[PDB]
């Protein structure tokens, strides 16, 4: 059986492409330090301070930490990415199974200056995984702490804490306090490994690929509808303006006139931001004129926000202020860091479907006309949906998140994830893990007080992930070659997706999901 | 079987509110240092001191601690306790269970 | 069998809180009048009068009666709601049972 | 089957006087009105009006009225009651079973001055038993209203209301409201009948007889004691007063120096009246000089009290003032009626076992001695219990009460209830009855206010109770002759228990159940 000297499992990254499914297996190394000294503690920001009010909050920040392997880049190399977004069109999470193994527990201390570590071989850690989904449930809010994107890195656990209800820095009678260690959890030592298996409910595939056709565009250019529509109220030509009705068949000369059965998808207008500097306007509108949402007296900026297509034709310059997922490269700073340091996505290929962020989602009347009173056309800046109104979902990238919670709720549209992802009502369970305390010796005489003296100590570990995905093959009849994405083939100063001189592994470029092709 | 490297139990915290019946576990980590160094003790107090009458006594104190669950809030979350006592007008123990693990 | 010297029923107002099931059963005591001295009637309000336009209206008054236990508070007494909505999180009516009985 | 023209069920009054079963029938005929128009009404009584702190009340009295049969006289014939407490030692019931039957519901009407009544065919009743003993239990508190002790007599049943928790005429949030249409209960017509069963649960006998030795006489006269007392504490005869310590053994000369095992029942001292006027104090003492409880700031006059002698030997005049249960004679006022009105019950045959009413129950030393300070000895006025302390219980009277409601309370402490009877702690279920409304003609027009018009209405019918009881025969080889209750032997104007001229039936005297006697 397993011991102090026998290893708890091996190590596993691999990518299996069989038939429909591939099965991607990943692992990790890891170190889940003591956060806050093994203390819950009431955390908030308040409008008394420099802060303003939407920034205000209250919640607890918990000592455990938490596995989060919810982007993508953990689960897919860039060569088995490129294999799944070039050679088929939809896929989707099946089952996955996770494992923690090769659990190291060391004590560290100081004496003056020096520094030392040893191992503990009796030490434990807590590992629960929350499959009731009774804790606030924070991932897929895309914060760090993830797997690498790179085998070969050792990651840090991230803090586990959670909001709750507030007013000001204050706390109302609803806000709920968690206490994680009032769940039932697995205590491990060293020669004990972790396992679950967890099974994804049924979701519809992601759609990679961008429509052939678009959504105005769905006539025949050859014969002419039988259908009429009115094409002049005036008398044209004659020294009269005399208002006559005047009706015409729409054809291959106006097709803007059509009659069609489907509408474009809803817009919720951003501002337009010009890379040009030149262009932009000479002030601070990045707040300011920035497209918002107000929920209880708290203006919340809307990001990346509803799916809508990045620009028009022939402008690649323009992007929607809030509208883009922002992705930084390599070594950029967390604030105020230069434009060339982001890596701004862009929705080209649903300009079929989806209109564009930044433009006007088309225009109604305002009045009702008379002889006396000429017709006035108003601007439909934001549009909810109508029936027959068809939409693509935003898209998933190479270094975005996978996934995300649907909140529980007596109702909602379209659950699907702003951010992009698959939206799920029973997400995977988050992951909980905690080294758990040693004292420091306690005095001889008994006291009543807890013991706030303890043992300086972290654990290190192995960690695997293997998620089953189901594939949906791409079907087509097309003529001509597809777009694929592939790398650039001319001289470079080093590989891309690939380690520098210095070690530092990097990713140039986000990676969209969508070159493949279909009819609208 | 069990040895140095292998942990002796699980961490169990709980409650299991089963038709009639109320099943509350709980687990804590504890140390326990050496009292008296490891001896029995004569302790008394007289009234030859500051002492009066009332206040004195004649005993002894061991070496060995001892654990004492015998605390309501020791089994029951605030909010178990508000199931409790809004929902039913009596309630008594049946049977317990105790285990010492995870020994360093 | 029934007749005019045998009650046709007896009365219920219980709720039984079995598990996952709360059963309420009520009963009360109506009059039903004649309506209309047994006629239809077409009723309408037009604009011509002192009414506006939004409070048009043109229907039929019926000399029927009906039933419309359609309100919460008809099924549940204050202490059977509190013992609802402080305990639980979701509720929904799965079946009914409707009775007319003691006919004077 | 059962219709408007076939009875439902026969009169039964009899009694069955099987070797140790006795099982006593009867049957009344009653009248049940429409009380409160229908309508549960608050009902209070508060300080600021004459009323004093003592006798403020919060409670609500509803339509529904009920039967009370928990009286003896209403199950017993004074001729069976001779039976009973001439020949047994004690009895206690077993089960008992209830019938409503030959139910006539009436409306009455008024056209002018003259009145008119008649049958209403569909009409119907609603009765129901609590039996999971939910509601206020109001039987026991020796309310008027049970069945009458004559079989020919037709009596009115009793209207249902209670009492809760106030604060003033203010009520408290602990005040429940009772609504007892929220039970299941039986609609009967005019065809149908009511019955239902119960069975008592495990009481001890009723112990009817007294004990024909004192407690303190248990001795032999003969023989002397082996144990010693402390005689003398001073030296006898002598020119000198030197205290010497003598001892002694008590025997027949001082049998009030014997060592004993036992002690008398336990005291809580009354204040004494005496039947003859002239002995009285001059004032009203009544209430001022009673003996109360005080509960929550209300002063309670403690009614009938702990069970103790009425009166000690050769004083028949003197009786404590809260003491003895009184009943009144044959037609007699409810207030400020004279003293021949009343009939005062006495305990006689509880002297042996029980100390006396008005007297003190003992002596104990007040302080330590010393050769400067005297020894000073208090009196107990009231003494709880103490380990080997015998009593017995009060009598049961053919007026008066059957058994009593244990309160359902964390201790109690000898619960046998302090009017006399048989504590329960599942009392016979009371059986509450009620007219079912019917409405006068509701409006043409639709109204959402309840209907405030009914019919004049009312009900009657026949009601039959059969009890078994359980007798604990006489077995005794006492030589000379007991003492039995028996009738007057000389001449009288009329019968005693009997009708007068006018047909009005009377109970001359109150009689108790212990003519037997046992040894102690």
């Amino acid at each position: 059986a397993d011991g102090v000297g026998s290893s708890s499992g091996n190590w596993h990254c691999d990518s299996t492409w069989l038939g429909d499914r591939v099965i991607t297996t990943s692992t990790r190394t890891w170190a889940l330090p003591t956060y806050n000294n093994h203390l819950y503690k009431q955390i908030s920001n308040g409008t008394s301070g420099g802060s303003t009010n939407d920034n205000t909050y209250f919640g607890y920040s918990t000592p455990w930490g938490y596995f989060d392997f919810n982007r993508f880049h953990c689960h897919f190399s860039p060569r088995d990415w490129q294999r799944l977004i070039n050679n088929n069109w939809g896929f989707r999470p099946k089952r996955l199974n996770f494992k923690l193994f090769n659990i190291q527990v060391k004590e560290v201390t100081q004496n003056e200056g020096t520094k030392t570590i040893a191992n503990n071989l009796t030490s434990t850690i807590q590992v629960f995984t929350d499959s009731e989904y009774q804790l606030p449930y924070v991932l897929g809010s895309a914060h760090q702490g993830c797997l690498p994107p790179f085998p070969a890195d050792v990651f840090m656990i991230p803090q586990y804490g959670y909001l709750t209800l507030n007013n000001g820095s204050q706390a109302v009678g609803r806000s709920s306090f968690y206490c994680l260690e009032y769940f039932p959890s697995q205590m491990l030592r060293t020669g004990n490994n972790f396992e679950f298996s967890y099974q994804f409910e049924d979701v519809p595939f992601h759609s990679s690929y961008a429509h052939s056709q678009s959504l105005d565009r769905l006539m025949n250019p050859l014969i002419d509808q039988y259908l009429y529509y009115l094409s002049r109220t005036q008398s044209t030509g004659g020294t009269a303006g005399t208002q006559q009705l005047l009706f015409s068949q729409a054809g291959p000369n106006n097709m803007s006139a059509q009659a069609k059965n489907w509408l474009p998808g809803p817009c919720y207008r951003q501002q337009r931001v010009s890379t040009t500097l030149s262009q932009n306007n000479n002030s601070n509108f990045a707040w300011t004129g920035a497209t918002k949402y107000h929920l209880n007296g708290r203006d919340s900026l809307v990001n990346p926000g509803v799916a809508m297509a990045t620009h028009k034709d022939d402008e690649e310059r323009f992007f929607p202020s809030s509208g883009v997922l922002m992705f930084g490269k390599q070594g950029a700073g967390k604030d105020n860091v230069d434009y060339s340091s982001v890596m701004l996505t862009s929705e080209e290929e649903i300009k079929t479907t989806n209109p564009v962020a930044t433009e006007q989602y088309g225009v109604v009347a305002d009045n009702l006309q008379q002889q006396n009173a000429a017709p006035i056309v108003g601007a439909v800046n934001s549009q909810g949906a109508l029936p027959g109104m068809v939409w693509q979902n935003r898209d998933v990238y190479l270094q975005g998140p996978i996934w995300a919670k649907i909140p529980h709720t007596d109702g909602n549209f379209h659950p699907s994830p702003l951010m992009g992802g698959f939206g799920l009502k029973h997400p995977p369970p988050q992951i909980l893990i905690k080294n758990t305390p040693v004292p420091a010796d306690p005095p001889t005489t008994f006291s009543q007080a807890k013991l706030a003296s303890f043992i300086t100590q972290y654990s290190t570990g192995q960690v695997s992930v293997e998620i089953e995905w189901e594939l949906q093959k791409e079907n087509s009849k097309r003529w001509n070659p597809e777009i694929q994405y592939t790398s650039n083939y001319y001289k470079s100063t080093n590989v891309d997706f690939a380690v520098n001189t210095d070690g530092t592994y990097s990713e140039p470029r986000p990676i969209g999901t969508r070159y493949l092709t279909r009819n609208l």
